[PDB]
């Protein structure tokens, strides 16, 4: 209810398909903008900030809370729940994509699909395991969010966008400037922390995990690893360019996914 107001909530589009847009680290809900009239014409679209979002009141942010992402699961659900939504498409980017995979285990129900974009459930290495990350490249990171926020954003929006597509640089450099440093780094700690390898079993919906061709945070073998994963029916969709936004750097080829993948569900 003061969610709604909170996580700036709006519902636009109309269908019996009602679909979910959740954004990523370091955008808020306008990094839809692009790809969003694909489709309106045929689902009622939900768009939510997510707390740590920097067009969020950063004040509304519990540091304690937002410990883990259950507590980001909690706001989407309620969400949800104060829409009377009784089921529905998800389609989540980056941290997003983790919220998803959770809310889709507590909540089955509820999901009908998932959508997961620039997706991964751990970014650690592990024996086995290619996440793309050791422990100290990570801590070098948090140790330069600390150090010197705006170089370190000024720095990784390009890495981020991946292709030279300056306007997207840009519109993702104005997003994650416009996160409180210690929220950001917060957030971006939590994420790094996190490992959802157990529980990818426990997703029961269908799911679409969209590749693209070089991802600074999701190496190419971790698709492979999502579909082999989870417990639903998974396809990997391809997408012919690279980059970790591909709704900001390649809204038109991510709509064909979207379209694809929100059909039937
Ligand atoms: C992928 C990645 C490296 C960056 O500096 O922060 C991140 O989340």
């Amino acid at each position: 209810a003061k969610l709604l107001q909170i996580l700036n909530v709006r519902v636009v589009g109309s269908g019996e398909r009602v679909v979910v847009l959740s954004h990523g680290f370091g955008t808020d809900q306008s990094a839809w903008s692009r790809v969003l009239p694909y489709l309106t014409r045929d689902h009622r679209v939900v768009l939510y900030d997510l707390v740590c979002a920097g067009s969020v009141n950063p004040d509304h942010f519990d540091f304690r809370r937002y410990d883990n992402l259950d507590a980001y699961v909690d706001d989407l659900l309620a969400i949800l729940d104060a829409l009377r939504i009784p089921r529905c498409a998800f389609v989540g980017h980056s941290v997003s994509a983790m919220i998803g995979i959770l809310a889709s285990i507590r909540r089955p129900d509820l999901f009908a699909k998932l959508v997961l974009i620039g997706a991964s459930p751990r970014f650690l290495n592990d024996s086995d395991y290619h996440g793309g990350f050791e422990l100290e490249e990570i801590q070098q990171v948090f140790d330069a969010m600390g150090a010197n926020y705006s170089a370190w954003a000024t720095g990784y929006a390009p890495l981020a966008v991946g292709a030279d597509v300056p306007a997207a640089v840009q519109e993702f450099s104005r997003t994650l400037f416009n996160m409180r440093p210690d929220i950001s780094l917060h957030v971006c700690q939590t994420v790094f922390k996190t490992d959802l390898r157990g529980v990818l079993g426990m997703v029961r919906a269908p799911c679409v995990v969209v590749q693209t061709t070089r991802d600074v945070s999701v190496p190419a073998s971790v698709a492979a690893y999502l579909k082999a994963h989870l417990g639903g029916r998974t396809t990997v969709e391809f997408l012919q360019t690279e980059g970790h936004l591909p709704h900001l750097s390649a809204p038109s080829l991510l709509a064909q996914v979207l379209r694809r993948a929100l059909a039937r569900y």
